[PDB]
């Protein structure tokens, strides 16, 4: 079992490169089911989940693997299985978005229902209904929801009644196939759903509204192919922005988008962060000042993003002042408080609200990872913090951050992997 | 890793012994920390939890080991270490006991300060409070909760403002030694605080009140030695009436306390049983019958207890009508319902709350368990479920079940333990 090492109080400064947003790559990646030419996505982070996706895309008769330039390269044109193993699934959960393509272009589908997952209650019945008004028939049998349809998929109004990134992908993603029009309101803004639709229609979608809640979809019989840039990813942004806010430094981020994280740099800068935004880059300089306490409230996009709220709790641990976190999205995505109180943190929960007292320091002591982007923090904490610090399962990490040791070493922090 | 192989329906009826309280047989083998003398434990149950708490009482000095009767005997005379160690710590934050009357004997004390768990935030803020007030100074360095006293503790007035098993026992165990006479107010009202409180008694303890909400502990210089019988485990019984339940079965628990499970009797019998009380035993006989759906409330002994939440929300799932189960002492308890619903299960989250749609026949399938008391009902749906059921990461399971699959088998279920 991977641990990471992390060594006393240390200023992190220097430039770091972003990569391509990971829920982005996710969902073009199952996204390219529809695709019957070949397809180049850029830009692609290294990372676990993808490495994950790719083995259920490999077992549907898709050949895809990313060459020596880093790029991927995916062929789809032969796939002959439908099914999305409860084996691969249980790993990640998102690959329930497998369901919505396969049905669209080869009329049938089959994927394991997601169970149980330590930060929520993350039911998909969203997504089961949204292909339901598209035609499809479903049912659950032996732990699989078995999509159906005889014909190709009617487009139709959709109303989401939850604003759901995921359910706005898979719907999104059979309309391009379906017949006549399709039109998605209430749909989720996030940047990654913009990418999607992007990638989608180069090639031959028509997907226009995306970014807003209202998407429309002109269904087209056939999607062919393209070579995609994946969008910047903006949790990978924040939390490196985040690295100089908490220890006072001053970091560059190289290859970001300048637009996609404004909650998050208005909340940087309500702490007492100087942030300058280029179209390319995005730089935080802390002046070597302690952070000032900021309230934080969770909300889809463009809101606060839940994938930001621990970095943000270390934030605030840090500060001077008290402060109000509320979760909306996820209602148990507090696992790493109780894991900073170890360290000297102090806060108190009280169902979706924790109210922390910002301290002057942390103290190094052994943690535990569980959250592939909120665990994150316990990481920066051991950059911070004095002495020696320990951050167990750290494979939880690996799923949602390429590279992090090394990206972390260049900004100064002295962290190394290791096991027993 | 081991997993269980569980077949297809089943009419489980039968006669399954209980064991003793794990809830009781871990305190008091913490507070066992105070004896002087010889102690002799019958009736403990044979699970991890208690393996674990061995391996913590040893390294602090404690000679103990179960003997070929299965009694345990235990010697703390010569405690020489006073630490809990982090490694042993986190695999069970009930270790937090040991701090307690290692410093009210001792005069220091020193636990690893329990990190974050699956099912909820669980601080153990009022443990900390309560035995400051008791004289004690705390503090918290390198992940350590480090107590010391200088001299003998002080009784006072004690107020615990939320109903706390784990602080009413801390606080308990502490009063025992401290001078002058301790009143708990708000005390938890748990059965296995009542047995707690008659072991120590045993030993010389002066402890009245134990079961109500006022808790009375006159102070004495050391407590002795003692043998002791747990009291029977009321979760146990309560699995094991539910199995007969969800079933249509009949089942007889064998040394059973008659009154410590009132909340779930009568739960039962609104459901549709007909249970037998004697005082030695509890027969429970669903007559061939589907139950009949019931609301469910969390909540502080002699209400419904939480730990057996989840083997009710099985029977609301196969239950004729809809059920609302509200969990008001660990908010994020529901990780079995995803896993239920994998299997068949009708339910909605919100919140707190689970509105649950009872069906004929649940199906099986592969699930994970991962709370080592609610899981259990994931065991039971496999029972009861068509074909063939795969319970993942059982291991849980034997933190807090004894000799589980031939109790299960004893009562006509087809379950194997294999791994791969
Ligand atoms: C692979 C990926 O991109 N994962 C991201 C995605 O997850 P995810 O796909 O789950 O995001 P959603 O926006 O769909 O849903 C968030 C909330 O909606 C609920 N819900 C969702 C769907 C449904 O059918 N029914 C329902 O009740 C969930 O239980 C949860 O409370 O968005 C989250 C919020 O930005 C991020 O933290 C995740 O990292
Ligand atoms: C070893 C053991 O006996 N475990 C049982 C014990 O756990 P446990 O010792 O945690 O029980 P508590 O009754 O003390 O507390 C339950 C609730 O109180 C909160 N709390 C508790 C202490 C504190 O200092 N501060 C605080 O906020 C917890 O976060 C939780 O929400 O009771 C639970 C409820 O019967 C059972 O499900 C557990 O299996």
């Amino acid at each position: 079992m991977d641990k990471f090492r992390v060594y006393g109080q240390s200023r992190l400064s220097g430039s770091v490169n972003i990569s391509g947003a990971k829920n982005a790559a996710l969902p073009i990646l199952f996204a390219a089911i529809l695709a019957t030419e070949p397809v180049k996505l850029t830009n692609v982070p290294e990372l676990k989940d993808i490495e994950t996706t790719l083995k259920i895309l490999r077992q549907l008769g898709v050949v895809v693997d990313r060459d020596a330039t880093g790029a991927v390269l995916l062929d789809a044109s032969n796939i002959n299985h439908f099914t999305a193993p409860y084996e691969l699934v249980k790993t990640m959960r998102a690959s329930i978005w497998a369901l919505a393509p396969l049905v669209a272009r080869f009329h049938q589908g089959q994927v394991s229902l997601p169970g149980g997952c330590s930060i929520g209650a993350r039911p998909v019945d969203l997504h089961i209904s949204g292909l339901e008004k598209l035609g499809a028939d479903i049912v659950l049998e032996e732990g699989y929801v078995k999509a159906q349809v005889s014909d190709r998929l009617v487009g139709t109004r959709i109303v989401i009644e939850k604003v759901s990134v995921g359910a706005t992908l898979s719907i999104m993603m059979a309309a391009t196939l379906a017949k006549g029009t399709t039109v998605i309101e209430n749909a989720a803004r996030e940047p990654e759903i913009v990418d999607t639709a992007d990638f989608l229609n180069k090639m031959g979608a028509k997907i226009t509204g995306a970014g807003s809640a209202h998407i429309t979809i002109e269904g087209v019989e056939r999607l062919t192919g393209c070579e995609h840039s994946v969008v910047p990813d903006r949790i990978e942004t924040g939390t490196f922005l985040i690295a100089a806010a908490i220890s006072g430094g001053c970091v560059v981020c190289q290859n970001t988008k300048a637009d996609t994280l404004d909650a998050v740099i208005d909340k940087l800068r309500e702490a007492g962060a100087q942030v300058d935004v280029t179209e390319n880059s995005i730089t935080l300089d802390m002046l070597g000042n302690r952070p000032k306490a900021v309230n934080i409230r969770t909300a889809p996009h463009p809101g606060f993003p839940t994938d930001m709220q621990a970095q943000f709790t270390l934030l605030n641990m840090v500060a001077e002042g008290t402060s109000i976190i509320t979760e909306t999205i996820f209602e148990n995505r507090f696992m790493h408080i109780p894991e900073l109180i170890r360290m000297g943190g102090k806060a108190e929960i009280e169902g979706n609200t924790a109210v922390c007292h910002g301290v002057e320091q942390l103290s190094g002591t052994e943690v535990i990872a569980t959250d592939l982007r909120a665990s994150i923090s316990l990481v920066l904490a051991g950059c911070i913090a004095t002495g020696e610090t320990i951050v167990d399962r750290i494979y939880h990490i690996d799923r949602g951050y390429e590279h992090i040791e090394d990206k972390l070493r260049g900004l100064g922090a002295k962290i190394e992997r290791f096991s027993g």
